[PDB]
């Protein structure tokens, strides 16, 4: 039997599912540490590695990337989980080893990557406490070309009066997303910051697991797939929507939480956001 992950219908995805909209046709990149492609609860189109010593993006030695991908599109069947857009074109995008790091120049050749690719919507849960004139180009790059580009904002919590906010996620271009739980309530490990600009759930979420597994991982990592995944089911609605179109209908018809600094927008909901 499949199960609804928490996460999946807090955003209110099953309204959409339920109208025939799954993100059929909207080409969605995991960048991350792979996905294992042998799955029985994914369907992985294409992709590239980008890792030296990792030429495989099918191959996921870390369960990181794939747990991600599995919130944007696990598949809608009798089996295991199900992704916020189902019917997306999900492409393995690997840029972090099996340790769960990558060098800049590993990410910023995969993000070029998605851009020549036609990528929809690039989906990036990793962060560094720096940044670079060349992530930002490319961001930067990706969002002038028409792409959607989601991160994870960081798991470093508050700090006195500062951001958190980890890079890319704190460019502009970029939407960052905070974590809550299933009661809406902020994560004490999610970053901070002016930056911030939307949460989804990111604690104890379900999703795929290479091996044929599942299991729960907590993190911002885990919340911005939520809105890689709507911005997905946005686009099967609305085809002729622009990358900005997408994103002020996400952040204009969130729930309000708390402040800005913790919440952003608030969480998002895609049946309000798709019209
Ligand atoms: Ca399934
Ligand atoms: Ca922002």
């Amino acid at each position: 039997a499949q199960s609804v992950p928490y996460g999946v219908s807090q955003i209110k995805a099953p309204a959409l599912h339920s109208q025939g909209y799954c993100g059929s046709n909207v080409k969605v990149a995991v960048i991350d540490s792979g996905i294992d492609s042998s799955h029985p609860d994914l369907k992985v189109a294409g992709g590239a590695s980008f890792v030296p010593s990792e030429t495989n993006p099918f191959q996921d030695n870390n369960s990181h990337g794939t747990h991600v991908a599995g919130t944007v599109a696990a598949l809608n069947n009798s089996i295991g989980v199900l992704g916020v857009a189902p019917c997306a074109s999900l492409y393995a995008v690997k840029v972090l080893g099996a340790d769960g790091s990558g060098q800049y120049s590993w990410i910023i050749n995969g993000i070029e990557w998605a851009i020549a690719n036609n990528m929809d919507v690039i989906n990036m849960s990793l962060g560094g406490p720096s940044g670079s004139a060349a992530l930002k180009a490319a961001v930067d790059k990706a969002v002038a070309s028409g792409v959607v580009v989601v991160a994870a904002a960081g798991n470093e919590g508050t700090s006195g009066s500062s951001s958190t906010v980890g890079y890319p996620a704190k460019y502009p271009s970029v939407i960052a997303v905070g974590a809550v739980d299933s009661s809406n309530q902020r994560a004490s490990f999610s970053s901070v910051g002016p930056e911030l600009d939307v949460m989804a759930p990111g604690v104890s979420i379900c999703s795929t697991l290479p091996g044929n597994k599942y299991g729960a991982k907590s993190g911002t990592s885990m919340a911005s797939p939520h809105v890689a995944g709507a911005a997905a089911l946005i686009l099967s609605k609305h085809p002729n929507w622009t990358n900005t179109q997408v994103r002020s209908s996400l952040e204009n018809t969130t729930t309000k939480l708390g402040d800005s600094f913790y919440y952003g927008k608030g969480l998002i909901n895609v049946q309000a956001a798709a019209q």
